[PDB]
């Protein structure tokens, strides 16, 4: 099988962060038997982020991406993927529910429980934004948060997903 | 409009595979926009002529100017160039200029076939003289737009970035 890897977030294009998200994601991914395609660094922009979903999807069979999944506005990743296949986001009462638990929520909190009827969330052992495992006809998505330690304990923790 | 946008590509299989971290596009990231760029895009492909051609293509769409690590060398792994040729409709010939610098680096009147082709340039490329490692870098102009070619080993790519400045300006 075939995957691709998208890297989303201004800080990485300008290189005030190395990209360690693609190389662990690269590796995890080839270690499973995946020839790992393509890479695509985009923007935190709904139409940057939907353009290279719709390329990743049309050359892999498996999609992971990571960064643009917080409570900020800048955090355009699901919206950008939603986009792509052209369905709504819906408050999720699962993530909503995930979501409470981390705080005891504003808007931009609420946003995060917010996930298109393709994905089932993925909760977040280390961090507040649950991970998104979508299925668009028979390809997978991953969408995965960008701090490190997050998107590492929440890919393995989507291992089953992912053997081939 | 896509004046102050640029686009950063990385080829080799060994950054896709996360056999090695992508520090090349960070130093590429940073130099751009710290010359006043937008950082627009980044693309990763393999060794391989029609993946290159796909993100240099894609790259130019949507940036003035294009900066490529990756894929020069003396093995017939090393593929930037021809993917790059054949992507803009060109055909590779031998540009002598660039064919001596290799010859005197190498000490050597009698190449190996992988080297050689380091000498094979289309028309719209100059070589920018590599005084580090064999491989030139290249600068393209495809119309009013410009393409960078550089080598993956970081201390060249890093080198030839640096006397290139002037055109980046």
């Amino acid at each position: 099988k075939n995957a691709s890897v998208i890297t989303v977030g201004n800080e990485i294009l300008k290189g005030r962060t190395v990209n360690t998200n693609a190389a662990f994601i690269g590796n995890f991914l080839t270690y499973h038997g995946y020839q790992v395609r393509r890479g695509f660094v985009v923007m935190d922009d709904l139409d940057e982020i939907g353009w290279a979903f719709r390329v990743a999807l049309e050359v892999s069979d498996l999609v992971v991406s990571s960064g643009g999944l917080g409570p900020t506005f800048d955090d355009m990743t699901v919206e950008g993927f939603a986009k792509c296949i052209g369905q709504d986001l819906r408050i999720d009462e699962d993530a909503l529910a995930m979501i409470k638990k981390k705080y005891g929520l504003t808007p931009q909190r609420l946003k995060m429980a917010k996930i298109p009827p393709s994905c089932r969330p993925i909760e977040n052992p280390v961090g507040t934004a649950p991970g998104l495992i979508c299925a668009v006809g028979g390809k997978k998505v991953i969408i995965l948060p960008g701090v490190p330690k997050e998107m590492e304990a929440l890919l393995k923790a989507m291992e089953k997903d992912i053997i081939i």
